[PDB]
Protein backbone atom coordinates (compact mmCIF):
# COMPACT_ATOMS: atom_id res chain seq x y z
CA UNK A 1 0.00 0.00 0.00
CA UNK A 2 1.14 3.44 -0.25
CA UNK A 3 1.81 5.69 2.73
CA UNK A 4 -0.23 8.09 3.52
CA UNK A 5 1.38 12.13 3.79
CA UNK A 6 1.23 13.38 7.23
CA UNK A 7 3.14 16.80 7.49
CA UNK A 8 3.53 18.82 4.21
CA UNK A 9 7.16 18.75 2.36
CA UNK A 10 8.01 22.18 1.93
CA UNK A 11 7.27 24.23 4.88
CA UNK A 12 6.70 21.12 7.31
CA UNK A 13 3.05 22.84 8.48
CA UNK A 14 -0.02 20.27 8.78
CA UNK A 15 -2.84 22.05 7.85
CA UNK A 16 -4.80 21.37 4.45
CA UNK A 17 -8.37 21.91 2.58
CA UNK A 18 -9.20 19.05 0.80
CA UNK A 19 -9.78 19.84 -2.94
CA UNK A 20 -10.32 16.67 -5.06
CA UNK A 21 -10.94 12.91 -4.35
CA UNK A 22 -10.69 10.46 -7.10
CA UNK A 23 -10.88 7.65 -5.36
CA UNK A 24 -9.30 4.39 -6.08
CA UNK A 25 -7.37 4.31 -9.33
CA UNK A 26 -4.52 2.46 -10.88
CA UNK A 27 -1.25 3.54 -11.85
CA UNK A 28 -1.13 5.94 -14.66
CA UNK A 29 2.20 4.20 -15.82
CA UNK A 30 1.34 0.86 -15.25
CA UNK A 31 0.28 -1.03 -18.81
CA UNK A 32 -0.91 -4.06 -19.27
CA UNK A 33 -0.75 -7.30 -21.45
CA UNK A 34 -4.02 -7.68 -22.81
CA UNK A 35 -6.50 -10.63 -22.90
CA UNK A 36 -8.39 -12.66 -19.79
CA UNK A 37 -8.98 -10.67 -16.76
CA UNK A 38 -8.03 -7.69 -14.95
CA UNK A 39 -9.24 -8.13 -11.03
CA UNK A 40 -5.51 -8.34 -9.33
CA UNK A 41 -4.90 -4.47 -10.71
CA UNK A 42 -3.37 -2.64 -8.02
CA UNK A 43 -5.27 0.65 -7.58
CA UNK A 44 -4.16 3.14 -5.12
CA UNK A 45 -6.39 6.26 -3.45
CA UNK A 46 -5.60 9.30 -5.79
CA UNK A 47 -6.37 12.50 -3.90
CA UNK A 48 -5.52 16.25 -3.53
CA UNK A 49 -4.92 18.25 -0.76
CA UNK A 50 -3.84 22.00 -0.21
CA UNK A 51 -1.63 23.26 2.42
CA UNK A 52 -2.93 26.73 4.18
CA UNK A 53 0.77 27.60 5.26
CA UNK A 54 2.29 27.43 2.38
CA UNK A 55 0.07 26.52 -0.65
CA UNK A 56 1.75 23.32 -1.84
CA UNK A 57 -0.82 21.36 -3.31
CA UNK A 58 0.09 17.59 -2.43
CA UNK A 59 -1.62 14.05 -2.92
CA UNK A 60 -3.09 12.42 0.27
CA UNK A 61 -0.72 9.71 -0.54
CA UNK A 62 2.46 8.23 -1.59
CA UNK A 63 3.48 5.61 -3.93
CA UNK A 64 6.40 3.59 -2.86
CA UNK A 65 9.65 5.33 -5.62
CA UNK A 66 10.91 1.66 -5.62
CA UNK A 67 7.81 0.43 -7.56
CA UNK A 68 7.10 3.64 -9.72
CA UNK A 69 10.96 4.07 -10.97
CA UNK A 70 12.87 1.19 -10.87
CA UNK A 71 11.36 -0.29 -13.67
CA UNK A 72 10.36 2.58 -15.46
CA UNK A 73 10.38 2.04 -18.69
CA UNK A 74 9.26 5.48 -21.03
CA UNK A 75 12.32 7.25 -22.21
CA UNK A 76 12.54 11.51 -22.76
CA UNK A 77 10.15 12.32 -25.46
CA UNK A 78 11.85 12.31 -29.06
CA UNK A 79 9.76 15.19 -30.60
CA UNK A 80 10.61 18.58 -32.00
CA UNK A 81 8.90 20.21 -29.35
CA UNK A 82 11.12 18.47 -26.42
CA UNK A 83 14.11 18.89 -28.55
CA UNK A 84 14.00 22.42 -29.16
CA UNK A 85 12.93 22.69 -25.23
CA UNK A 86 16.36 20.90 -24.60
CA UNK A 87 18.38 23.12 -26.76
CA UNK A 88 16.28 26.04 -24.79
CA UNK A 89 17.19 25.02 -21.11
CA UNK A 90 21.36 24.84 -22.39
CA UNK A 91 21.03 28.25 -23.84
CA UNK A 92 19.01 29.78 -20.18
CA UNK A 93 21.65 27.91 -18.35
CA UNK A 94 24.59 29.15 -19.81
CA UNK A 95 23.85 32.35 -21.11
CA UNK A 96 22.08 33.93 -18.55
CA UNK A 97 24.45 32.62 -15.64
CA UNK A 98 28.00 32.77 -17.42
CA UNK A 99 28.62 29.43 -17.35
CA UNK A 100 32.19 28.50 -18.73
CA UNK A 101 32.63 25.56 -21.57
CA UNK A 102 33.91 22.90 -19.54
CA UNK A 103 31.95 23.50 -16.50
CA UNK A 104 30.61 20.07 -14.61
CA UNK A 105 26.44 19.78 -14.83
CA UNK A 106 24.65 17.62 -12.96
CA UNK A 107 21.41 16.00 -13.47
CA UNK A 108 18.61 14.41 -11.28
CA UNK A 109 16.43 11.79 -13.43
CA UNK A 110 18.20 12.49 -16.37
CA UNK A 111 16.51 9.37 -18.12
CA UNK A 112 18.15 8.40 -21.37
CA UNK A 113 20.51 11.25 -20.83
CA UNK A 114 19.46 13.36 -24.10
CA UNK A 115 18.84 16.64 -22.00
CA UNK A 116 22.55 15.91 -20.87
CA UNK A 117 24.27 15.08 -24.60
CA UNK A 118 22.86 18.65 -25.46
CA UNK A 119 25.16 20.12 -22.03
CA UNK A 120 28.22 18.13 -23.42
CA UNK A 121 27.75 19.39 -27.30
CA UNK A 122 28.03 22.85 -25.54
CA UNK A 123 30.85 21.86 -24.51
CA UNK A 124 30.09 20.76 -20.71
CA UNK A 125 30.91 17.80 -18.07
CA UNK A 126 28.06 16.14 -17.37
CA UNK A 127 26.80 12.87 -15.12
CA UNK A 128 23.09 11.56 -14.61
CA UNK A 129 21.21 10.40 -11.68
CA UNK A 130 18.47 7.98 -12.86
CA UNK A 131 17.06 5.03 -10.65
CA UNK A 132 15.32 3.12 -13.36
CA UNK A 133 17.83 1.01 -14.36
CA UNK A 134 17.09 -0.32 -17.78
CA UNK A 135 16.78 3.50 -18.95
CA UNK A 136 20.02 4.06 -16.74
CA UNK A 137 22.19 1.15 -18.84
CA UNK A 138 21.17 2.49 -22.46
CA UNK A 139 21.99 6.22 -20.94
CA UNK A 140 25.48 4.65 -19.54
CA UNK A 141 25.97 2.43 -23.26
CA UNK A 142 25.45 5.47 -25.50
CA UNK A 143 28.64 7.29 -23.28
CA UNK A 144 26.28 9.31 -20.76
CA UNK A 145 27.80 8.31 -17.67
CA UNK A 146 24.66 7.56 -15.40
CA UNK A 147 24.56 6.40 -12.27
CA UNK A 148 21.69 4.52 -11.24
CA UNK A 149 20.37 5.31 -8.13
CA UNK A 150 17.95 7.74 -6.72
CA UNK A 151 18.97 11.13 -5.20
CA UNK A 152 20.11 11.28 -1.98
CA UNK A 153 22.72 13.08 0.68
CA UNK A 154 24.88 10.35 0.35
CA UNK A 155 24.69 9.46 -3.46
CA UNK A 156 25.34 13.59 -3.62
CA UNK A 157 28.38 13.23 -1.37
CA UNK A 158 29.80 10.31 -3.89
CA UNK A 159 29.11 12.62 -6.56
CA UNK A 160 31.10 15.68 -5.00
CA UNK A 161 34.05 13.02 -4.17
CA UNK A 162 34.24 11.77 -7.25
CA UNK A 163 33.38 14.23 -9.78
CA UNK A 164 33.76 17.35 -7.85
CA UNK A 165 31.55 20.35 -7.44
CA UNK A 166 29.11 20.99 -10.19
CA UNK A 167 27.93 24.95 -11.59
CA UNK A 168 24.61 23.87 -12.19
CA UNK A 169 22.54 21.04 -11.00
CA UNK A 170 19.34 20.11 -12.92
CA UNK A 171 16.29 18.57 -12.53
CA UNK A 172 13.95 18.62 -15.16
CA UNK A 173 10.05 17.28 -14.19
CA UNK A 174 11.93 14.78 -11.23
CA UNK A 175 12.01 17.56 -8.24
CA UNK A 176 7.47 17.14 -7.74
CA UNK A 177 8.03 13.22 -8.11
CA UNK A 178 9.95 12.71 -4.79
CA UNK A 179 8.59 13.17 -1.32
CA UNK A 180 11.56 13.87 0.74
CA UNK A 181 12.35 17.30 -0.80
CA UNK A 182 14.44 18.14 2.40
CA UNK A 183 17.09 15.69 1.78
CA UNK A 184 17.05 16.60 -1.68
CA UNK A 185 17.55 20.29 -0.40
CA UNK A 186 20.48 19.21 1.62
CA UNK A 187 22.31 17.06 -0.59
CA UNK A 188 22.47 19.72 -3.39
CA UNK A 189 23.53 22.71 -0.62
CA UNK A 190 26.31 19.96 0.25
CA UNK A 191 27.05 19.75 -4.06
CA UNK A 192 26.80 23.84 -4.91
CA UNK A 193 29.81 26.34 -4.07
CA UNK A 194 29.84 29.47 -4.13
CA UNK A 195 28.05 30.15 -8.08
CA UNK A 196 26.77 27.29 -7.86
CA UNK A 197 23.66 26.64 -9.36
CA UNK A 198 20.23 24.16 -8.90
CA UNK A 199 17.44 24.50 -11.59
CA UNK A 200 14.37 22.88 -11.72
CA UNK A 201 11.85 22.51 -14.00
CA UNK A 202 7.72 21.99 -13.03
CA UNK A 203 4.45 22.14 -13.81
CA UNK A 204 3.26 25.29 -12.58
CA UNK A 205 0.78 25.48 -9.74
CA UNK A 206 -0.90 28.46 -11.74
CA UNK A 207 -1.04 27.23 -14.69
CA UNK A 208 -2.50 24.06 -13.47
CA UNK A 209 -5.25 26.01 -11.80
CA UNK A 210 -6.19 28.42 -14.77
CA UNK A 211 -6.32 25.89 -17.12
CA UNK A 212 -7.56 23.27 -14.85
CA UNK A 213 -5.46 20.92 -15.78
CA UNK A 214 -6.80 17.93 -13.60
CA UNK A 215 -5.11 14.83 -15.83
CA UNK A 216 -1.95 16.22 -14.60
CA UNK A 217 -2.93 14.84 -11.11
CA UNK A 218 -1.61 11.32 -11.13
CA UNK A 219 0.40 9.36 -8.28
CA UNK A 220 4.00 10.16 -9.67
CA UNK A 221 2.95 13.79 -9.26
CA UNK A 222 3.65 13.98 -5.89
CA UNK A 223 3.65 17.54 -5.52
CA UNK A 224 1.91 20.70 -7.65
CA UNK A 225 4.18 23.59 -7.12
CA UNK A 226 3.84 27.56 -7.28
CA UNK A 227 7.29 29.51 -6.56
CA UNK A 228 6.01 30.83 -2.66
CA UNK A 229 6.44 26.99 -1.53
CA UNK A 230 9.72 26.67 -3.35
CA UNK A 231 10.84 29.52 -1.27
CA UNK A 232 9.09 28.11 1.86
CA UNK A 233 11.44 25.14 1.30
CA UNK A 234 14.93 26.09 -0.13
CA UNK A 235 14.10 28.97 3.67
CA UNK A 236 14.77 25.85 5.41
CA UNK A 237 17.95 24.50 3.91
CA UNK A 238 20.23 27.45 3.62
CA UNK A 239 19.15 27.49 -0.21
CA UNK A 240 17.48 30.90 -2.05
CA UNK A 241 15.68 31.09 -5.12
CA UNK A 242 17.53 33.29 -7.69
CA UNK A 243 15.26 33.29 -10.63
CA UNK A 244 11.83 32.18 -12.58
CA UNK A 245 11.55 31.76 -16.72
CA UNK A 246 7.79 30.65 -17.38
CA UNK A 247 8.09 28.08 -20.20
CA UNK A 248 4.96 26.51 -22.37
CA UNK A 249 6.19 23.16 -22.06
CA UNK A 250 4.06 20.28 -20.31
CA UNK A 251 1.05 22.85 -19.98
CA UNK A 252 2.72 25.76 -18.85
CA UNK A 253 5.39 25.35 -16.37
CA UNK A 254 8.44 27.13 -14.39
CA UNK A 255 12.38 27.00 -14.44
CA UNK A 256 13.70 27.98 -11.09
CA UNK A 257 16.79 28.56 -10.82
CA UNK A 258 18.57 28.36 -6.61
CA UNK A 259 21.55 29.30 -5.07
CA UNK A 260 23.53 29.42 -1.84
CA UNK A 261 21.75 31.47 0.59
CA UNK A 262 25.56 33.11 1.21
CA UNK A 263 26.61 32.92 -2.17
CA UNK A 264 27.39 35.28 -5.44
CA UNK A 265 24.40 34.85 -7.46
CA UNK A 266 21.70 37.85 -6.49
CA UNK A 267 18.24 37.59 -6.84
CA UNK A 268 16.24 39.04 -9.39
CA UNK A 269 12.90 40.66 -9.33
CA UNK A 270 11.22 38.54 -11.07
CA UNK A 271 10.99 36.02 -7.88
CA UNK A 272 8.81 38.47 -5.96
CA UNK A 273 6.73 39.43 -9.21
CA UNK A 274 5.70 36.13 -9.45
CA UNK A 275 5.11 35.79 -5.22
CA UNK A 276 2.86 39.01 -5.46
CA UNK A 277 1.18 37.04 -9.05
CA UNK A 278 0.11 33.75 -6.99
CA UNK A 279 -1.40 35.92 -3.82
CA UNK A 280 -2.86 38.28 -6.59
CA UNK A 281 -4.70 34.95 -8.34
CA UNK A 282 -6.11 33.46 -5.26
CA UNK A 283 -3.97 30.72 -4.58
CA UNK A 284 -4.01 31.20 -0.63
CA UNK A 285 -7.52 31.43 -0.42
CA UNK A 286 -9.94 28.65 -0.34
CA UNK A 287 -12.60 29.68 -3.03
CA UNK A 288 -9.95 28.49 -5.47
CA UNK A 289 -9.79 25.22 -4.80
CA UNK A 290 -13.16 24.73 -4.47
CA UNK A 291 -13.51 26.34 -7.85
CA UNK A 292 -11.13 24.20 -9.01
CA UNK A 293 -12.88 21.47 -8.10
CA UNK A 294 -16.55 21.81 -9.88
CA UNK A 295 -14.41 23.30 -12.83
CA UNK A 296 -13.00 19.40 -12.43
CA UNK A 297 -17.10 18.11 -12.56
CA UNK A 298 -17.86 20.33 -14.83
CA UNK A 299 -15.36 19.53 -17.47
CA UNK A 300 -15.14 15.72 -16.99
CA UNK A 301 -19.10 15.61 -16.94
CA UNK A 302 -19.29 17.70 -20.32
CA UNK A 303 -15.84 15.76 -21.42
CA UNK A 304 -17.82 12.10 -20.70
CA UNK A 305 -21.48 13.56 -22.61
CA UNK A 306 -19.76 15.03 -25.35
CA UNK A 307 -18.18 11.52 -26.02
CA UNK A 308 -21.21 9.17 -25.57
CA UNK A 309 -22.97 11.61 -27.58
CA UNK A 310 -21.34 11.45 -30.67
CA UNK A 311 -20.92 7.63 -30.25
CA UNK A 312 -24.67 7.74 -30.19
CA UNK A 313 -24.63 9.07 -33.34
CA UNK A 314 -22.49 6.65 -34.93
CA UNK A 315 -19.27 8.29 -35.24
CA UNK A 316 -15.82 6.61 -34.37
CA UNK A 317 -13.66 7.85 -31.55
CA UNK A 318 -10.31 7.02 -30.33
CA UNK A 319 -7.77 8.46 -28.11
CA UNK A 320 -4.74 10.63 -29.84
CA UNK A 321 -1.37 9.17 -27.68
CA UNK A 322 -1.17 7.53 -24.37
CA UNK A 323 0.59 9.76 -22.03
CA UNK A 324 0.40 9.12 -18.05
CA UNK A 325 -1.99 11.85 -17.76
CA UNK A 326 -4.56 10.16 -20.14
CA UNK A 327 -5.16 7.39 -17.67
CA UNK A 328 -6.28 10.27 -15.09
CA UNK A 329 -8.61 11.61 -17.45
CA UNK A 330 -10.23 7.94 -18.82
CA UNK A 331 -10.11 6.33 -15.62
CA UNK A 332 -11.93 9.79 -13.65
CA UNK A 333 -14.42 10.05 -16.86
CA UNK A 334 -15.29 6.92 -16.55
CA UNK A 335 -14.42 5.93 -20.47
CA UNK A 336 -13.98 2.71 -22.01
CA UNK A 337 -13.38 0.74 -25.11
CA UNK A 338 -16.90 1.31 -26.23
CA UNK A 339 -16.62 4.88 -26.23
CA UNK A 340 -12.61 5.11 -27.45
CA UNK A 341 -11.68 1.80 -28.99
CA UNK A 342 -7.86 2.43 -29.07
CA UNK A 343 -5.37 5.13 -28.25
CA UNK A 344 -2.28 5.45 -30.85
CA UNK A 345 1.05 5.85 -29.42
CA UNK A 346 4.31 6.43 -31.18
CA UNK A 347 6.05 4.47 -28.03
CA UNK A 348 7.03 1.25 -29.30
CA UNK A 349 6.80 -0.20 -25.79
CA UNK A 350 2.95 0.79 -25.24
CA UNK A 351 1.94 -0.41 -28.58
CA UNK A 352 0.31 -4.14 -27.72
CA UNK A 353 -0.51 -3.17 -24.19
CA UNK A 354 -3.52 -1.74 -22.84
CA UNK A 355 -4.28 1.59 -20.53
CA UNK A 356 -4.31 0.97 -17.08
CA UNK A 357 -7.79 0.59 -15.97
CA UNK A 358 -9.93 1.53 -18.40
CA UNK A 359 -8.11 -1.27 -20.60
CA UNK A 360 -8.76 0.52 -24.10
CA UNK A 361 -6.00 -0.63 -26.36
CA UNK A 362 -2.96 1.01 -27.42
CA UNK A 363 -2.38 0.82 -30.73
CA UNK A 364 0.05 2.01 -33.69
CA UNK A 365 0.06 5.28 -35.71
CA UNK A 366 -0.08 3.12 -38.85
CA UNK A 367 -2.69 1.25 -37.44
CA UNK A 368 -4.37 4.16 -37.00
CA UNK A 369 -3.89 5.63 -40.23
CA UNK A 370 -6.20 2.74 -41.63
CA UNK A 371 -9.20 3.23 -39.52
CA UNK A 372 -11.77 5.69 -40.24
CA UNK A 373 -11.58 7.58 -36.80
CA UNK A 374 -14.21 10.56 -36.91
CA UNK A 375 -12.46 11.83 -33.40
CA UNK A 376 -9.68 11.34 -31.73
CA UNK A 377 -9.38 12.63 -27.86
CA UNK A 378 -6.27 14.47 -27.92
CA UNK A 379 -4.71 13.06 -24.48
CA UNK A 380 -1.23 14.14 -25.44
CA UNK A 381 -2.68 17.94 -25.71
CA UNK A 382 0.81 19.30 -24.38
CA UNK A 383 2.08 18.69 -27.76
CA UNK A 384 -0.63 20.19 -29.89
CA UNK A 385 1.23 22.05 -32.11
CA UNK A 386 3.20 19.56 -33.43
CA UNK A 387 0.28 17.28 -33.43
CA UNK A 388 -1.89 19.45 -35.42
CA UNK A 389 1.01 20.59 -37.83
CA UNK A 390 1.59 17.27 -38.80
CA UNK A 391 -1.93 16.08 -38.84
CA UNK A 392 -3.31 17.71 -42.44
CA UNK A 393 -4.49 14.81 -43.75
CA UNK A 394 -6.74 13.87 -41.08
CA UNK A 395 -7.82 17.36 -40.72
CA UNK A 396 -8.54 17.73 -44.47
CA UNK A 397 -10.90 14.30 -44.72
CA UNK A 398 -12.55 16.16 -42.13
CA UNK A 399 -11.05 14.52 -38.71
CA UNK A 400 -11.54 16.51 -35.92
CA UNK A 401 -9.76 16.64 -32.33
CA UNK A 402 -11.03 16.88 -29.05
CA UNK A 403 -9.11 19.20 -26.76
CA UNK A 404 -9.75 18.85 -22.83
CA UNK A 405 -9.11 22.20 -21.52
CA UNK A 406 -9.18 24.81 -20.68
CA UNK A 407 -12.70 23.97 -21.86
CA UNK A 408 -13.38 20.74 -23.83
CA UNK A 409 -13.17 22.12 -27.45
CA UNK A 410 -13.21 20.79 -31.31
CA UNK A 411 -10.69 21.30 -33.53
CA UNK A 412 -11.15 22.91 -36.24
CA UNK A 413 -13.30 25.82 -34.94
CA UNK A 414 -15.70 27.24 -36.93
CA UNK A 415 -14.15 30.15 -37.47
CA UNK A 416 -10.38 31.39 -38.34
CA UNK A 417 -8.73 32.60 -34.50
CA UNK A 418 -6.66 35.63 -34.75
C1 LIG B 1 9.01 11.95 -15.89
S1 LIG B 1 10.63 11.58 -15.78
C2 LIG B 1 11.51 12.92 -16.24
C3 LIG B 1 12.48 12.55 -17.37
C4 LIG B 1 13.30 13.74 -17.89
N1 LIG B 1 13.94 14.47 -16.80
C5 LIG B 1 12.42 14.64 -18.71
O1 LIG B 1 12.22 15.82 -18.35
O2 LIG B 1 11.91 14.17 -19.76
C6 LIG B 1 11.05 11.14 -14.22
C7 LIG B 1 12.46 10.56 -14.23
O3 LIG B 1 13.12 10.80 -12.98
C8 LIG B 1 13.58 9.58 -12.42
N2 LIG B 1 13.47 9.73 -10.95
C9 LIG B 1 12.37 9.57 -10.20
N3 LIG B 1 12.66 9.83 -8.90
C10 LIG B 1 13.95 10.17 -8.82
C11 LIG B 1 14.89 10.57 -7.75
N4 LIG B 1 14.45 10.64 -6.47
N5 LIG B 1 16.18 10.84 -8.08
C12 LIG B 1 16.60 10.77 -9.36
N6 LIG B 1 15.79 10.42 -10.39
C13 LIG B 1 14.48 10.11 -10.18
C14 LIG B 1 12.74 8.48 -13.06
O4 LIG B 1 13.41 7.21 -13.10
C15 LIG B 1 12.49 9.06 -14.45
O5 LIG B 1 13.53 8.74 -15.37
C1 LIG C 1 4.32 14.24 -29.62
C2 LIG C 1 3.65 12.89 -29.66
C3 LIG C 1 3.57 12.10 -28.52
N1 LIG C 1 2.96 10.90 -28.58
C4 LIG C 1 2.87 10.04 -27.39
C5 LIG C 1 4.22 9.52 -26.95
C6 LIG C 1 4.11 9.46 -25.44
O1 LIG C 1 3.77 8.14 -25.01
C7 LIG C 1 3.00 10.43 -25.08
C8 LIG C 1 3.54 11.70 -24.46
O2 LIG C 1 3.92 11.44 -23.11
P1 LIG C 1 4.71 12.56 -22.27
O3 LIG C 1 3.73 13.64 -21.91
O4 LIG C 1 5.93 12.94 -23.07
O5 LIG C 1 5.19 11.77 -20.93
P2 LIG C 1 4.38 10.61 -20.11
O6 LIG C 1 5.02 9.29 -20.54
O7 LIG C 1 4.62 10.94 -18.66
O8 LIG C 1 2.93 10.75 -20.51
O9 LIG C 1 2.30 10.75 -26.29
C9 LIG C 1 2.40 10.44 -29.80
O10 LIG C 1 1.84 9.32 -29.83
N2 LIG C 1 2.45 11.17 -30.91
C10 LIG C 1 3.05 12.37 -30.91
O11 LIG C 1 3.08 13.04 -31.96
ZN1 LIG D 1 3.30 23.71 3.34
Amino acid sequence: TARAVTTCRMCGAQDWQEVVDFGPVPLADSFLEPAASYDDEPRYPLAVVSCRSCRLMSLTHVVDPEVLYRTYPYTTSDSETIKKHMGHVVAVCVERFGIPEGSFVLEIGSNTGSQLKAFQNAGMRTLGIDPARNIAAVANERGIETLPEFFSVDTAALVKKTHGTPQLVLGRHVFAHIDDVSAVAEGVRDLLGPDSLFAIEVPYLVDMLERNEFDTIYHEHLSYIGVGSLVALFRRHGLRVVDVERLAVHGGSILVFVGLDEGTRATAPVVEELIALEKERGLYEDATYERFARHVAEITAELTSMVRSLRAEGKRIAGYGAPAKGNTLLNVCGLTADDLEFCCDTTEFKQGLVLPGTHIPVRSPEYAKTQAIDYYLLLAWNYGEEILAKEGPFLADGGRFILPNPRPSIVPPGEHHH
